[PDB]
């Protein structure tokens, strides 16, 4: 009954994090037991004849957000319509001054006893903006109505590409913004311009995280290119960035790789240490921009980065379209960082999923091959999505659902369907033990939602769980908002 194949994130593998769409320039928020990943909205551009053309970043006007409690099952929180200029996101789009929202950065700060969230983004190469929210997934407000940082921000002149923000809230509650990149000398930098672009910047933020304090300092990242990052390990601040591709490079600053520098203060002085992530081309073939954030989630150090692993699998060429990956990052006893072993296997699931809570359908580890959108389902979480583009033989799967010793009694699915179909609930594999079959009736339409219940038996212990979609003809069989098992 399950016939569709995984594009790039194969069952058992944790990279790329998702493959049912793209997501470039990832950054991580760790918050109340979940990692959020916020991403540039990579999205295929097409020639007029419907063939794919190389990514020119034309579609980078949203921020894609996924989250996980376990590194394997990703809840799709959909898209934040950040860019509102030109104009389009069809209306919708939150920062009216910004035509683009590249390379997000995310921070949370408790203000007046309430957690407040701050999403930073680059309006292409021209400035940094910020949105605010009372939850990591929104809804979002543009407090300011203009960029937060421009070339006129003190200290920011001399930056070639005023982009790739990284916002770090220090242990004392002070925010810092790292930004910049590009290489001076336009079409022909001299060797020395390659070697010391002097286009990286850090600026301190005001307490409210929507203003700057003082002037930006230059970080002299050798062979700076883009992709500022900041993490703090054992009291030391690590400024990381992508090394440029031009000029001759010494062996210790290899082109297109992630370099890093350390300092005992967030604003420097920084000393190059420092490379830990080869170009994604070195691992997955070969190659492109390289774009990364280091974070600690549930007591482990990771780097999120991107690679052209979904587009290459679909097209035979990555064409600049990028997908998020995570691997472990290891700090040595001396504080240096080991080369990250970027791969497909990725990170092993760190905790089980509880299938007795409401679980969004768009919370899955693997799929073949569906889409997620914006749902009309009543209620649900902020920016509630559903699984759609469900055809016969499609499926989604969660990793390590723990049904417990007693096991499940029933399975509920919130579904909307014009003609109906089935959800087969299978353990371990797409062709695995059938524990139940939910008959999706005609509900009256794709926006008319019914919670359907069906019996489950044989579902005990920890398993991958596959929801295999079947139906006749069509089209879209149904959309698929959330599910919940009952005990026992
Ligand atoms: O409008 C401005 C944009 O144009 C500017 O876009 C940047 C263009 O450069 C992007 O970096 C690319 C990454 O790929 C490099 O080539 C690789 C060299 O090794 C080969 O193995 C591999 O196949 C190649 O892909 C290329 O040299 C380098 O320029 C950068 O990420 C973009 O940001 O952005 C700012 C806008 O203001
Ligand atoms: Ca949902
Ligand atoms: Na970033
Ligand atoms: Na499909």
């Amino acid at each position: 009954s399950a016939t569709s194949t995984t594009i790039a994130k194969h069952i058992g593998n944790s990279n790329p994090l998702i493959d049912h769409h793209l997501g470039a320039d990832p950054v991580a928020l760790t918050y109340n037991g979940r990692v959020y990943i916020y991403m540039s909205s990579d999205d295929y551009e097409y020639n007029s004849n419907g063939t794919i053309k190389d990514n020119s970043f034309a579609n980078l006007n949203r921020v894609f957000v996924i989250s996980s409690a376990d590194m394997v099952n990703w809840t799709d929180h959909g898209a934040i319509p950040v860019a509102g200029a030109n104009g389009a996101n069809g209306g919708r789009g939150i920062a009216k001054w910004a035509g683009a929202s590249w390379a997000p950065s995310i921070a949370v700060k408790k203000i007046n006893g309430k957690d407040k969230f701050f999403l930073y983004f680059a309006n292409s190469g021209g400035g940094i903006g910020v949105l605010t929210a009372d939850s990591p997934i929104g809804p979002w407000t543009d407090p300011i109505g203009k960029p937060l940082v421009t070339p006129s921000t003190p200290g920011m002149s001399g930056v070639v590409w005023l982009f790739d923000p990284a916002v770090f809230v220090d242990d004392d509650g002070t925010g810092y913004l790292y930004a910049g990149g590009g290489v001076p000398g336009v079409s022909n930098p001299t060797q020395g311009q390659w070697a010391n672009p002097k286009t990286a910047r850090v600026i301190k933020l005001g307490p409210d995280m929507t203003s700057v304090v003082g002037s930006a300092s230059t970080i002299d990242a050798p062979f700076m290119f883009e992709d500022s990052g900041l993490h703090k390990y054992n009291g030391t601040y690590y400024y990381s960035y992508c090394i440029n591709f031009g000029g001759t490079h010494p062996a210790d600053k290899p082109p297109g790789e992630i370099g890093y520098m350390t300092s005992s203060s967030p604003m420097g002085p920084f000393t190059y240490r420092g490379h830990f992530l080869k170009n994604p081309g070195a691992f997955f073939g070969g190659g492109g921009n390289n774009h990364h954030a280091v974070f600690n989630f549930k007591n482990e150090w990771y780097v999120v980065y991107h690679a052209q692993t979904v587009s290459s699998a679909l097209f035979g060429a990555g064409k600049g379209y990028r997908s998020p990956h995570i691997n472990k990052l290891v700090h040595n006893a001396d504080g240096s960082i080991q080369e990250v072993a970027a791969n497909y296997a990725g990170v092993t699931q760190i905790s089980n999923l509880n299938p007795y809570n409401r679980v969004e359908a768009e919370t899955f580890a693997w799929n073949g091959r569906i889409l997620t959108e914006k749902s009309t389902a009543p209620g649900g979480p902020v920016n509630n999505q559903h699984v759609t583009s469900i055809q016969n033989g499609d499926w989604i799967a969660v990793g390590n659902a723990d049904f417990g010793a007693g096991g499940a009694r029933s399975f509920k699915a919130n579904v909307a369907s014009t003609l109906g179909g089935k959800i087969e609930v299978r353990l371990d594999s797409a062709d695995g033990k059938l524990v139940g079959t939910l008959n999706v009736p005609s509900t009256g339409g794709a926006q008319t939602w019914r919670e359907i219940e069906t019996a489950v038996s044989g579902a005990t212990g920890v398993h991958k769980v596959f929801f295999v979609f079947t139906g006749t003809g069509t089209g879209n069989l149904f959309n698929f908002d959330y599910w919940q098992f009952t005990q026992r």
